[PDB]
């Protein structure tokens, strides 16, 4: 019934026997004397030469005794107090070439330092205010930021960075939520989140337990002040070696709750930055005390950002919606909207959308979101989801608080920090920007751990490690295409389509020639599912179509600086041919565009981008034909027109790969095609959801795109294919007032693409494998 000789223990005491580990507060379930054995705070955290060498007195916080190692309680000072020892801080980098760890150490502890709210530009605040961390970033390795997932909340972020998954796949998709299945809501506050049934996944130290590897318990009572939390990691550090744990976490509540008081630019910031630094300190100066600060892996990391959000900047629901009494809102920084009693959603996103001109949020179908959030394919999102203009709230009805978070994780101010310090990272090493979901992986490596399924693409990091377990290869194509020839004559198809003599006289019309060199720069894509599609070849453009789909699953083009635009004429604006290489019933064909009064169609490879008038022809092919809705061909037709050509102009050429998805179930995979719901009219010619592009250029910009001897330069889109602008407000304008913005909120990575296509890109190039990984996992922001 004592916590005496068990503060912070490991094992978990069963109920109903009463505990004293660091959860029993959250609980309200330690025993009796824990607030006085375990939580004392007698003269304070550091050492004073008074002290040196005293007699143990039980009542101190911390020792400054000669017993005081072998129990690991020493205040984290003593040894620079009483031994004449330096600050870790004060000592010179050096260089950790291999990990320097005393007896009975088998690998490498790791140490999770998240701190919450920790703003990447912080980090410019200097060696003046955090001297401990800015030793960490700059002799270890970091990124100039880190991205956070959506929503960019605490619970969702935490639990991505311990699992490797994107919220909708673990199930903590909010700081609350409710599921529908148990009936039950889940929040911040409250016993309900202590239940097992909300969290999905593996999270790390379930992997480490399961693979026989040791983990410190994980969570902080927020009662436990930070000294203490530091302490108990340090005296488990000393714990004998079959007790001992391998993997430790650090959990702080700054300076997360100063920025919402504060806002992220507030003077006021400067103190709780200063008191996270001197507990870097204190872990720093304590770890060097037990010779472990050139064996220990740690991680400084935060889980979001923070941006200038007050009180005044609130929409309200009741201000646009005449029946606020019928739903819930979970409010805030993001929106998400229910039945209150199981109203009518279509009706709902109808009265929300842009109905003032300076509206400062956007409604979306959860279907509609753009697809880098990867935030949809869980019960618990409600289909209703508002999009919050950074600075703003949205809450049901009508300061203390100067800051927020939880917007889209591309904003600036959400962005966060990331640096890795130890043996096994690099020294002195600045790596890209990268996402959080990506760390699991890179854990595991550290702590020899093999990773559950996850969200993370395993070798996009290895350029953070100075030693790599994990060799990543590149995965096996499964479906080989064919290389049909001109087999057909004109006459055996019949397709309804129209068109208004050279080719007769091109012996080699379609064949390889330099296509394949000119246009397909990084290898044809693999196609990684079981399906049937063939190859062709043009002057300007080649293409891997799909006998199912009657579309092609790619088209590869590159456009140089210099590349002319010319206009459809007048005699070709509805022509379209039939391509001989391929039979009449892997075709599609027109009239099921006629007959469908909602349905329309676009090319693929841009006619408007044609080398010659000869060439123009080829781009009319019914193989480079994809059904769009009249609404889309706007966007479509732009992007075509206008923007390659610039995209062209700044890049010194560019390489353009296009393409139809498929995902009706929302879920960020490829459909089968028993899972897509909608075709055109009387056809079998299936409706793509979205249609993407990947636009390659050479990093060093003084090259053009098709002769790169170096590092790539990619950004891509996943358009969603909606029969109406209602997305862009702006959108009875010209497309030069709304397209370019829409497709900057569709960026995507091409790592998103291959998820959704079952497509591998990039698969010749002159660069290391690691390094594709990378690229594939790069977003373009355009912050
Ligand atoms: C993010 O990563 C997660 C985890 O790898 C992916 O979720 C996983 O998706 C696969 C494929 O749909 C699921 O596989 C299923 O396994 C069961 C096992 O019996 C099988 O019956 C099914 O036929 C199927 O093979 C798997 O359950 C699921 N895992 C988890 C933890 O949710 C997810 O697809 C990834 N997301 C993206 C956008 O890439
Ligand atoms: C900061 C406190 C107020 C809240 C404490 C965090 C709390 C939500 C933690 C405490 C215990 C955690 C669970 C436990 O580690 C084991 C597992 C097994 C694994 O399969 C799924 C995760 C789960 C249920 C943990 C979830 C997070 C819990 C509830
Ligand atoms: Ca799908
Ligand atoms: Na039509
Ligand atoms: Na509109
Ligand atoms: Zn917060």
């Amino acid at each position: 019934g004592s916590c005496k000789g068990r503060c912070f223990e490991l094992q978990e005491v069963g109920p109903p026997d009463c505990r004293c580990d660091n959860l029993c507060k959250s609980y309200s379930s330690c025993c009796h004397d824990f607030d006085e054995l375990c939580l004392k705070t007698a003269r304070g955290w550091e050492c004073t030469k008074d002290r040196c060498g005293e007699v143990r007195n039980e009542e101190n916080a911390c020792h400054c005794s000669e017993d005081c190692l072998s129990r690991g309680d020493c205040c984290t000072n003593y040894q620079v107090v009483c031994k004449g020892e330096s600050h870790w801080v004060d000592d010179d980098c050096e260089e950790i070439k291999v990990p320097e760890c005393p007896a009975g150490f088998v690998r490498p502890p790791l140490i999770i330092f998240s701190v919450d709210g920790f703003r990447a530009s912080y980090m410019k605040k200097g060696s003046k205010v955090m001297p401990n961390i800015e030793k960490l970033r700059s002799c270890g390795t970091h990124a100039p930021y880190m991205r956070p997932v959506y929503p960019t909340k605490t619970f969702p972020n935490l639990y991505t960075l311990a699992t490797g998954l994107y919220p909708e796949s673990h199930g903590i998709v909010g700081n609350s939520m409710y599921d529908p299945v148990f009936d039950a809501s889940f929040h911040l506050r409250g016993r309900e989140k202590f239940n097992h049934r909300w969290w999905g996944g593996q999270p790390l130290w379930i992997t480490a337990t399961k693979q026989g590897v040791r983990a410190g318990t994980f969570f902080w009572s927020v009662s436990i002040p930070h000294e203490r939390r530091i302490l108990t990691i340090l005296q488990w550090l000393s714990l004998p070696d079959n007790e001992r744990p391998s993997v430790y976490a650090f959990y702080s509540e700054q300076p997360d709750f100063s920025g919402h008081k504060y806002g992220p630019f507030g003077p006021e910031m400067t103190n709780p930055l200063r008191e996270i630094d001197k507990t870097v300190g204190q872990l720093m100066d304590g770890l060097k005390q037990l010779r472990l600060h050139r064996c220990v892996n740690v991680i400084f990391v935060g889980d979001h950002g923070m941006e200038d959000v007050t009180c005044d900047r609130t929409e309200f629901l009741s201000n646009y919606l005449t029946n606020v009494d019928d739903i819930t809102l979970v409010p805030g920084t993001l929106g998400r909207i229910r039945a209150k009693s199981i109203y009518d959603p279509k009706t709902i996103i109808a009265a929300l959308t842009c109905k003032k001109p300076d509206q400062h949020f956007k409604p979306y179908m959860k279907q509609h979101l753009p697809k880098r959030l990867h935030y949809a394919n869980n019960r618990r999102i409600e289909d209703i989801h508002l999009l919050v203009d950074r600075r703003w709230h949205v809450a049901r009805k009508p300061c203390f608080f100067q800051g927020d978070h939880g917007f889209d994780n591309k904003v600036n101010s959400m962005q966060t920090v990331f640096v890795g310090y130890g043996p096994t990272f690099k020294y002195r090493t600045k790596v890209p920007p990268f996402e959080n979901i990506e760390l699991y992986n890179v854990m595991c490596d550290l702590l020899g751990l093999k990773p559950a399924p996850n969200n993370g693409t395993h070798g996009s990091l290895n350029h953070l490690l100075r030693t790599n377990t994990f060799r990543p290869t590149m995965p096996d194509e499964v479906s080989r295409p064919n290389y049909p020839g001109i087999m057909y004559l004109q006459s055996e198809f019949d397709l309804g389509c129209t068109c208004d003599k050279l080719e007769e006289f091109n012996k080699r019309l379609h064949t390889k020639g330099s296509t394949k060199e000119r246009h397909l720069l990084y290898g044809r894509p693999a196609v990684l599912y079981r399906t049937s599609y063939d190859i062709l070849y043009h002057t300007d453009f080649e293409s891997g179509y799909s006998e199912i789909f009657l579309m092609p699953l790619w088209t590869s083009y590159t456009i140089s600086k210099q590349a002319e635009v010319s206009s459809i004429p007048e005699h070709l604006t509805n022509c379209v041919r039939p391509d001989v290489r391929v039979s009449p019933g892997f075709s599609q064909n027109c009239l099921a565009y006629k007959n469908d009064k909602q349905m329309s169609y676009g090319f693929l490879f841009p006619p408007y981008l044609s080398s010659s008038p000869e060439a123009k022809y080829d781009a009319f092919l019914v193989t480079n034909m994809v059904p769009m809705y009249p609404a889309f061909k706007r966007v479509w037709a732009y992007f075509q027109r206008v923007l390659v050509k610039k995209y062209a102009s700044e890049r010194n050429g560019v390489n353009v790969i296009s393409g139809p998805i498929f995902d009706y179930n929302y879920d960020g995979l490829r459909d089968t095609e028993d899972e897509i719901k909608q075709y055109v009219e009387g056809s079998s010619i299936p409706v793509p959801t979205h249609y993407y592009s990947i636009i390659t250029s050479c990093l060093d910009f003084t090259q053009p795109a098709d002769k790169c001897d170096g590092p790539l330069s990619v950004s891509s889109f996943i358009l969603p294919h909606r029969p109406d602008n209602d997305e862009s407000c702006a959108s009875s304008e010209d497309e030069s007032k709304w397209v370019e913005e829409l497709m900057k909120m569709h960026t995507a990575r091409v790592r998103d693409i291959e998820h959704l296509t079952g497509l591998d890109f990039y698969r010749k190039t002159s660069r290391s494998y690691s390094e594709i990984l990378t690229l594939k996992t790069y977003l373009h922001t355009y912050e």
